[PDB]
Protein backbone atom coordinates (compact mmCIF):
# COMPACT_ATOMS: atom_id res chain seq x y z
CA UNK A 1 0.00 0.00 0.00
CA UNK A 2 2.79 2.52 1.04
CA UNK A 3 6.32 3.30 -0.22
CA UNK A 4 8.99 1.74 1.69
CA UNK A 5 12.13 3.52 3.91
CA UNK A 6 13.64 1.58 1.03
CA UNK A 7 12.30 2.87 -1.93
CA UNK A 8 12.05 6.59 -0.40
CA UNK A 9 15.96 6.24 0.00
CA UNK A 10 16.62 5.47 -3.57
CA UNK A 11 14.33 8.01 -5.10
CA UNK A 12 16.20 10.65 -2.64
CA UNK A 13 19.63 9.55 -3.18
CA UNK A 14 19.55 9.51 -7.35
CA UNK A 15 19.20 5.54 -7.18
CA UNK A 16 15.28 5.38 -8.50
CA UNK A 17 14.89 3.67 -11.89
CA UNK A 18 18.50 2.59 -12.17
CA UNK A 19 19.54 -1.38 -12.66
CA UNK A 20 21.48 -2.43 -9.83
CA UNK A 21 24.60 -2.51 -11.78
CA UNK A 22 24.51 1.33 -12.64
CA UNK A 23 23.71 2.12 -8.99
CA UNK A 24 26.91 0.41 -7.50
CA UNK A 25 28.95 2.23 -10.42
CA UNK A 26 27.37 5.23 -9.83
CA UNK A 27 28.33 5.19 -6.33
CA UNK A 28 31.92 4.09 -6.66
CA UNK A 29 32.65 6.70 -9.04
CA UNK A 30 31.20 9.44 -7.52
CA UNK A 31 33.60 12.44 -7.60
CA UNK A 32 33.41 13.11 -3.90
CA UNK A 33 36.01 12.90 -1.19
CA UNK A 34 34.90 10.40 1.32
CA UNK A 35 32.61 9.47 3.34
CA UNK A 36 29.58 10.07 1.53
CA UNK A 37 26.61 11.34 3.20
CA UNK A 38 25.20 7.69 3.56
CA UNK A 39 26.97 4.68 3.98
CA UNK A 40 27.05 1.66 1.24
CA UNK A 41 29.35 -1.44 0.94
CA UNK A 42 29.04 -4.69 -1.63
CA UNK A 43 29.50 -8.27 -1.12
CA UNK A 44 29.30 -10.97 -3.18
CA UNK A 45 25.46 -11.30 -3.45
CA UNK A 46 24.05 -7.85 -1.94
CA UNK A 47 24.49 -3.98 -1.90
CA UNK A 48 24.04 -2.72 1.25
CA UNK A 49 22.60 0.69 1.84
CA UNK A 50 22.04 3.28 5.06
CA UNK A 51 21.16 6.52 5.77
CA UNK A 52 21.66 5.86 9.74
CA UNK A 53 21.31 2.86 12.12
CA UNK A 54 18.67 1.28 9.91
CA UNK A 55 20.51 -0.99 6.40
CA UNK A 56 18.71 -1.79 3.07
CA UNK A 57 20.22 -4.53 1.18
CA UNK A 58 19.61 -5.16 -3.12
CA UNK A 59 20.16 -8.33 -4.02
CA UNK A 60 23.12 -8.10 -7.31
CA UNK A 61 22.43 -9.28 -10.56
CA UNK A 62 24.36 -12.08 -12.97
CA UNK A 63 27.64 -10.42 -12.20
CA UNK A 64 30.07 -10.47 -9.36
CA UNK A 65 31.65 -6.64 -8.89
CA UNK A 66 35.15 -7.05 -8.03
CA UNK A 67 36.26 -3.39 -6.96
CA UNK A 68 40.67 -3.15 -6.50
CA UNK A 69 43.16 -0.20 -5.65
CA UNK A 70 46.86 -0.70 -7.22
CA UNK A 71 49.38 0.83 -4.77
CA UNK A 72 52.83 2.16 -4.91
CA UNK A 73 54.13 2.64 -1.15
CA UNK A 74 51.40 1.61 1.40
CA UNK A 75 47.62 0.15 1.24
CA UNK A 76 45.02 -1.17 4.12
CA UNK A 77 43.12 -4.19 4.21
CA UNK A 78 39.50 -5.10 2.51
CA UNK A 79 37.29 -7.51 2.52
CA UNK A 80 34.17 -5.92 1.84
CA UNK A 81 34.47 -3.04 -0.29
CA UNK A 82 33.30 -0.12 1.16
CA UNK A 83 31.97 2.48 -1.74
CA UNK A 84 31.27 5.53 0.64
CA UNK A 85 33.90 5.32 2.91
CA UNK A 86 37.37 3.86 1.68
CA UNK A 87 40.01 5.95 -0.43
CA UNK A 88 42.58 4.22 -2.67
CA UNK A 89 46.28 5.83 -3.07
CA UNK A 90 46.16 6.43 -6.78
CA UNK A 91 42.79 8.34 -8.07
CA UNK A 92 42.17 9.48 -11.40
CA UNK A 93 44.69 7.37 -12.95
CA UNK A 94 44.89 5.46 -16.06
CA UNK A 95 45.72 1.45 -15.78
CA UNK A 96 46.03 -1.18 -18.19
CA UNK A 97 43.61 -3.95 -16.91
CA UNK A 98 43.76 -7.68 -17.61
CA UNK A 99 41.32 -10.27 -16.17
CA UNK A 100 42.31 -13.87 -16.96
CA UNK A 101 39.97 -17.24 -15.95
CA UNK A 102 41.68 -20.72 -14.78
CA UNK A 103 41.34 -21.88 -18.24
CA UNK A 104 42.91 -19.46 -20.01
CA UNK A 105 40.25 -17.11 -21.30
CA UNK A 106 40.73 -12.91 -20.96
CA UNK A 107 37.49 -11.69 -19.34
CA UNK A 108 38.71 -8.26 -19.37
CA UNK A 109 41.55 -6.44 -20.98
CA UNK A 110 41.47 -2.82 -21.65
CA UNK A 111 42.94 0.72 -20.31
CA UNK A 112 40.59 2.10 -17.29
CA UNK A 113 41.04 5.30 -15.62
CA UNK A 114 40.68 4.57 -11.72
CA UNK A 115 37.77 6.79 -9.93
CA UNK A 116 38.10 9.98 -7.36
CA UNK A 117 38.52 6.78 -4.39
CA UNK A 118 40.91 5.30 -6.12
CA UNK A 119 39.20 1.75 -6.91
CA UNK A 120 38.49 0.91 -10.42
CA UNK A 121 35.62 -1.64 -10.38
CA UNK A 122 34.88 -4.87 -12.87
CA UNK A 123 31.98 -6.69 -13.66
CA UNK A 124 32.88 -10.96 -13.66
CA UNK A 125 31.25 -14.08 -14.73
CA UNK A 126 30.28 -15.88 -10.93
CA UNK A 127 31.98 -18.99 -9.83
CA UNK A 128 35.67 -18.44 -11.70
CA UNK A 129 39.02 -18.51 -10.68
CA UNK A 130 41.52 -16.55 -12.61
CA UNK A 131 43.86 -13.87 -11.82
CA UNK A 132 43.80 -9.89 -12.32
CA UNK A 133 46.70 -8.01 -13.35
CA UNK A 134 47.03 -4.42 -13.35
CA UNK A 135 49.91 -2.25 -14.89
CA UNK A 136 50.89 1.76 -15.06
CA UNK A 137 53.72 3.77 -16.00
CA UNK A 138 56.04 0.48 -16.47
CA UNK A 139 54.86 -1.22 -13.40
CA UNK A 140 52.61 -4.36 -12.49
CA UNK A 141 51.15 -6.26 -9.86
CA UNK A 142 49.21 -9.00 -10.51
CA UNK A 143 46.83 -11.22 -7.78
CA UNK A 144 44.56 -14.57 -7.94
CA UNK A 145 40.82 -13.97 -7.91
CA UNK A 146 37.66 -15.95 -7.30
CA UNK A 147 34.04 -14.94 -7.45
CA UNK A 148 32.45 -17.66 -5.54
CA UNK A 149 29.75 -16.49 -3.13
CA UNK A 150 31.94 -16.28 -0.11
CA UNK A 151 35.03 -14.55 -2.16
CA UNK A 152 36.00 -10.76 -1.22
CA UNK A 153 34.62 -7.57 -3.43
CA UNK A 154 37.89 -5.90 -2.10
CA UNK A 155 41.45 -6.36 -3.49
CA UNK A 156 44.17 -3.84 -2.03
CA UNK A 157 46.33 -6.45 -2.34
CA UNK A 158 47.97 -4.93 -5.56
CA UNK A 159 51.79 -3.34 -5.28
CA UNK A 160 53.31 -2.27 -8.36
CA UNK A 161 56.57 -3.12 -8.71
CA UNK B 1 17.71 -4.26 9.68
CA UNK B 2 15.30 -2.17 7.58
CA UNK B 3 11.53 -3.88 6.85
CA UNK B 4 13.12 -4.61 3.18
CA UNK B 5 15.81 -6.38 4.43
CA UNK B 6 13.82 -8.21 7.19
CA UNK B 7 11.12 -8.96 4.64
CA UNK B 8 13.24 -10.59 2.10
CA UNK B 9 15.18 -12.36 4.86
CA UNK B 10 12.14 -13.89 6.69
CA UNK B 11 11.03 -15.28 2.83
CA UNK B 12 14.07 -16.49 2.47
CA UNK B 13 15.24 -14.19 -0.53
CA UNK B 14 18.39 -13.51 1.36
CA UNK B 15 21.87 -14.02 -0.67
CA UNK B 16 19.94 -14.70 -3.82
CA UNK B 17 20.89 -12.72 -7.04
CA UNK B 18 17.88 -10.82 -8.11
CA UNK B 19 17.23 -13.07 -11.38
CA UNK B 20 16.71 -16.16 -8.54
CA UNK B 21 14.23 -14.29 -6.35
CA UNK B 22 12.28 -13.36 -9.71
CA UNK B 23 12.58 -17.16 -11.12
CA UNK B 24 11.71 -18.68 -7.65
CA UNK B 25 8.38 -15.98 -7.44
CA UNK B 26 7.17 -16.70 -10.78
CA UNK B 27 8.08 -20.57 -11.09
CA UNK B 28 6.73 -21.12 -7.65
CA UNK B 29 4.96 -24.38 -7.71
CA UNK B 30 0.40 -19.40 -2.79
CA UNK B 31 3.26 -16.97 -1.89
CA UNK B 32 2.20 -14.94 1.47
CA UNK B 33 3.18 -11.68 -0.41
CA UNK B 34 2.86 -9.81 -3.61
CA UNK B 35 4.88 -9.28 -6.38
CA UNK B 36 5.06 -6.84 -9.44
CA UNK B 37 8.02 -6.91 -12.33
CA UNK B 38 8.74 -3.70 -14.65
CA UNK B 39 11.70 -3.32 -16.86
CA UNK B 40 14.03 -1.84 -14.68
CA UNK B 41 12.23 -3.80 -11.15
CA UNK B 42 11.10 -6.05 -8.98
CA UNK B 43 8.18 -4.94 -6.28
CA UNK B 44 7.28 -7.01 -3.62
CA UNK B 45 4.62 -6.23 -0.83
CA UNK B 46 3.45 -7.48 2.44
CA UNK B 47 -0.01 -5.29 2.23
CA UNK B 48 1.53 -2.14 4.11
CA UNK B 49 4.54 -1.40 2.51
CA UNK B 50 6.20 -1.65 -1.43
CA UNK B 51 9.69 -2.93 -1.67
CA UNK B 52 11.73 -1.79 -4.85
CA UNK B 53 14.79 -4.43 -6.18
CA UNK B 54 16.45 -2.99 -9.18
CA UNK B 55 16.91 -5.33 -11.73
CA UNK B 56 20.26 -6.05 -13.57
CA UNK B 57 21.37 -5.95 -17.18
CA UNK B 58 18.61 -8.07 -18.53
CA UNK B 59 15.04 -7.55 -19.01
CA UNK B 60 12.69 -10.33 -18.00
CA UNK B 61 9.73 -11.21 -19.90
CA UNK B 62 7.04 -13.55 -18.83
CA UNK B 63 4.82 -14.64 -21.69
CA UNK B 64 2.09 -17.21 -22.12
CA UNK B 65 1.53 -19.35 -25.34
CA UNK B 66 -2.19 -19.99 -26.05
CA UNK B 67 -4.78 -21.92 -27.88
CA UNK B 68 -8.46 -20.91 -27.40
CA UNK B 69 -8.86 -18.04 -24.56
CA UNK B 70 -6.45 -14.94 -23.68
CA UNK B 71 -6.32 -11.95 -21.47
CA UNK B 72 -4.37 -9.20 -21.67
CA UNK B 73 -1.62 -8.55 -19.49
CA UNK B 74 0.59 -5.31 -18.62
CA UNK B 75 3.35 -5.79 -16.78
CA UNK B 76 3.31 -9.64 -15.31
CA UNK B 77 2.55 -10.45 -11.18
CA UNK B 78 1.01 -12.84 -8.91
CA UNK B 79 -2.27 -11.64 -8.83
CA UNK B 80 -4.42 -11.21 -11.88
CA UNK B 81 -5.26 -13.48 -14.61
CA UNK B 82 -2.77 -16.22 -15.06
CA UNK B 83 -2.04 -18.12 -17.89
CA UNK B 84 -3.49 -21.22 -19.62
CA UNK B 85 -1.17 -23.68 -20.45
CA UNK B 86 1.07 -24.84 -17.28
CA UNK B 87 3.39 -27.27 -17.22
CA UNK B 88 4.56 -27.92 -20.79
CA UNK B 89 6.90 -28.52 -22.73
CA UNK B 90 7.42 -25.58 -25.39
CA UNK B 91 10.19 -24.31 -27.80
CA UNK B 92 11.06 -20.40 -27.60
CA UNK B 93 13.26 -18.85 -29.70
CA UNK B 94 14.32 -15.31 -29.49
CA UNK B 95 15.61 -13.23 -32.60
CA UNK B 96 17.17 -9.94 -32.65
CA UNK B 97 16.48 -6.82 -35.67
CA UNK B 98 19.40 -7.90 -37.07
CA UNK B 99 18.75 -11.55 -37.53
CA UNK B 100 21.00 -12.88 -34.68
CA UNK B 101 19.18 -15.73 -32.78
CA UNK B 102 19.61 -14.80 -28.99
CA UNK B 103 17.49 -17.63 -27.29
CA UNK B 104 16.68 -21.29 -28.29
CA UNK B 105 16.00 -23.43 -25.98
CA UNK B 106 13.15 -26.35 -25.16
CA UNK B 107 11.59 -24.61 -22.01
CA UNK B 108 8.67 -25.67 -19.40
CA UNK B 109 6.05 -23.55 -18.85
CA UNK B 110 5.36 -22.92 -15.09
CA UNK B 111 2.51 -23.82 -12.79
CA UNK B 112 1.09 -20.25 -13.94
CA UNK B 113 0.83 -21.07 -17.00
CA UNK B 114 4.06 -18.70 -17.98
CA UNK B 115 7.47 -18.72 -19.53
CA UNK B 116 10.16 -16.39 -18.49
CA UNK B 117 12.99 -15.22 -20.41
CA UNK B 118 16.21 -13.07 -19.27
CA UNK B 119 16.89 -10.83 -22.64
CA UNK B 120 19.23 -7.95 -23.07
CA UNK B 121 17.84 -4.43 -22.45
CA UNK B 122 17.43 -2.15 -25.71
CA UNK B 123 16.94 -4.52 -27.86
CA UNK B 124 14.19 -5.18 -30.51
CA UNK B 125 13.27 -8.27 -32.72
CA UNK B 126 10.83 -11.32 -32.57
CA UNK B 127 9.38 -13.93 -29.86
CA UNK B 128 8.39 -17.30 -31.49
CA UNK B 129 6.88 -20.32 -29.51
CA UNK B 130 6.46 -23.62 -30.91
CA UNK B 131 4.05 -26.45 -29.54
CA UNK B 132 3.05 -29.70 -30.95
CA UNK B 133 3.57 -28.56 -34.41
CA UNK B 134 2.17 -25.35 -33.91
CA UNK B 135 3.70 -21.89 -33.50
CA UNK B 136 2.88 -18.88 -32.24
CA UNK B 137 5.20 -15.16 -33.24
CA UNK B 138 5.32 -11.40 -31.93
CA UNK B 139 7.43 -8.77 -32.15
CA UNK B 140 9.44 -8.04 -28.57
CA UNK B 141 11.42 -4.98 -27.35
CA UNK B 142 12.91 -4.50 -24.26
CA UNK B 143 13.18 -0.77 -23.24
CA UNK B 144 13.01 1.09 -20.04
CA UNK B 145 9.35 1.53 -20.81
CA UNK B 146 8.49 -1.89 -22.57
CA UNK B 147 5.81 -4.18 -20.17
CA UNK B 148 7.12 -7.22 -18.77
CA UNK B 149 4.53 -9.12 -19.64
CA UNK B 150 2.89 -11.08 -23.64
CA UNK B 151 -0.36 -12.84 -23.53
CA UNK B 152 -0.59 -12.53 -27.57
CA UNK B 153 0.78 -15.65 -28.04
CA UNK B 154 -2.13 -17.95 -29.87
CA UNK B 155 -0.92 -21.28 -31.19
CA UNK B 156 -1.82 -22.03 -34.41
CL1 LIG C 1 12.28 -0.42 4.47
Amino acid sequence: AMASSESAFLAQHGLAGKTVEQIVDTIDQTPQSRPLPYSASITSTELKLSDGEQIYTLPLGDKFYLSFAPYEWRTHPCFNHSLSGCQGEMPNKPFTVKVTDSKGAVIVQKEMQSYRNGFIGVWLPRNMEGTLEVSYNGKTASHAIATSDDSQTCLTELPLR
